[PDB]
C-alpha cells in the first residue's frame, strides 16, 4: 500500500529501458540530466526510498514495475 516498489527494481541491471517506452517516466530519460545521477543512486544507495518523496516521477517508475507493466 505505502509508496510502491524500491531500490531493488531499478538497482537491478538496465531497467530504465523499459521505463523509456511504456511509462511517462521516460520523459526524464530524454531530457533531464538527473537520469545519469540517478543511475549511480540506483546501484549503491538504498536511500532511494527517501528520495521518491523528492522525486515525483520516480514513483511512477515504481508503478510500472509493481504493476506488472500491464495496466
Amino acid at each position: 500500500q505505502p509508496d510502491l516498489g524500491l531500490t531493488q527494481l531499478f538497482a537491478d541491471p538496465n531497467l530504465i529501458e523499459n521505463l523509456k517506452k511504456n511509462p511517462k517516466t521516460s520523459e526524464m530519460m530524454k531530457d533531464p540530466q538527473l537520469v545519469a545521477k540517478l543511475i549511480g543512486y540506483k546501484q549503491n544507495p538504498q536511500a532511494i526510498g527517501q528520495d521518491l518523496f523528492t522525486d515525483p516521477r520516480l514513483m511512477t517508475i515504481m508503478a510500472t514495475l509493481m504493476g506488472v507493466d500491464l495496466n
